């Protein structure tokens, strides 16, 4: 992959692997979510970040953490196909950061999906959220479009809707979910993609067999740690819509909420 | 990737991805095992398969893994290119072998090797059988005719008999369940998942302070989507050796056994 001409966005091509696809021989949403995160990392390497901590962030032990992940897929790429992913970052002034992605058929050049994500600043030791400094903004505005560039430009759009809290009892549930070493990143934290899978695990197999996932919106409230256990809850709200809750098996502490939308095949 | 000049082997290059690495910023043995399966699949595609031959599709026959053997000298680093070569060979009427060599792309030196034994099984009845001449002949056109062994040595750890762990196990991980990211395109648990499940009963202190050199895994029965696995480990030993058993948490039915060898970092 490479920075584009203006050095304000990054593109990479990926061949869809045998193990990356589900029962219709197209990419899972989790494969897709892993590819967004790889091209996010490849963009940060290309422009000097880490080896996405800036020099000021390293000083005060500050990190970016995902608050929100929104993905819309029109077509899942097939086993053996090339997908082109472009990604850029923007400042939401002092609130935090946004990363946006556009997914294209390499062969046709047509948009096959789009994703947006909200990142906020956290201490790392104390895990306390805060506003972005100001000294920090200047150091990464050099790497972002100055004019707004939005994967989801439409005024009132799915990617910005408030998500309510599922009320007990849930229509469906998958209890006793536990991460393994394959679910951890290189800093030994549970990978953000794992949560996407744990949310999807309470959807009935019959919906998955007969529908395609078109939109997922997931809020991240709190981390699941190595020795935690998650319950996954789902109620139909409706094309079919679901409301989703991830919480710890014990004390029922919320880790995530979300919604998904599925089309009939 | 592509077939070599003689068309009796297949080569492919892989860039190691952000999410594919552990705490050393090098590839996990599960990332390695996934890459081996992708190059195995790309070789079968290249020589005209879809990995069943005409006669097997007629008789509803498939290859299934009886054994995986993997030895790693160096785990490739995040961003590095690993080159993997692969070929099959007939083992008479017993089954087939698939063998792999991993190289540093930049240096050309061998950094891993792996060998696997596959047997013929009825898709439906799940009954093992010997390989028939009509089938042996259909796939010898793709295999080197002289022997080519990744593990040639006369007394080599890839062929040793593996004993059954005796209760009580020294270590255990209880209540392991596949999620949908553990399934392949045919909705069977991925052979790499059992590797991860075997590794989950190794204490974190061994993993933090040692590197996996060798893994040998036997495949007895598969885990269904709605089964639950227990993972057991006893130390059997400068080098730490362990003995492994995966079994179904209910009735204690054996799904896998194996051994691992680790060196101090
Ligand atoms: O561990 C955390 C804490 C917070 C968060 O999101 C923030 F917006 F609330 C994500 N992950
Ligand atoms: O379901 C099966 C059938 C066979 C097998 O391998 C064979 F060696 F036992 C593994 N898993």
């Amino acid at each position: 992959g490479s920075l584009t001409e203006d050095g304000l966005s990054y593109k990479e091509k990926f061949v869809v692997r045998s193990y990356e696809v589900g029962s219709n021989k197209t990419a899972t949403v989790e494969t897709i979510a892993n590819l967004l995160q790889e091209v996010g990392c490849n963009h940060a390497q290309s422009v000097g970040f880490s080896t996405a901590t800036t020099t000021t962030m390293r000083k005060l032990h500050l990190i970016w953490v995902t608050a929100r992940m929104h993905i819309e897929i029109y077509k899942y790429p097939a086993w053996g196909d090339v997908v082109e992913i472009e990604t850029w970052c923007q400042s939401e002034g002092r609130i935090g950061t946004r990363r946006d992605w556009i997914l294209k058929d390499s062969v046709t050049g047509e948009v096959t999906g789009r994703a947006t994500s909200k990142w906020v600043m956290m201490n790392q030791d104390t895990r306390r959220l805060q506003k972005v400094s100001d000294d920090v903004r200047d150091e990464y505005l050099v790497f972002c479009p100055q004019e707004p560039r939005l994967a989801f430009p439409e005024e009132n759009n799915r990617s910005l809707k408030k998500i309510p809290k599922l009320e007990d009892p849930a229509q469906y549930s998958m209890i006793g979910l536990k991460p393994r070493r394959a679910d951890l990143d290189m800093n030994q934290h549970v990978n953000n993609v794992t949560y996407i899978g744990w949310v999807l695990e309470s959807i009935p197999q019959e919906i998955v067999d007969t529908h395609e996932l078109q939109v997922i919106t997931l809020d991240y409230r709190r981390e699941c740690q190595q020795d935690d256990v998650v319950d996954s809850l789902t109620t139909t709200t409706s094309d079919s819509q679901f409301l989703h809750l991830l919480r710890l098996s014990g004390d029922g502490q919320e880790i995530n909420r979300g919604t998904t939308l599925w089309r009939k095949k």
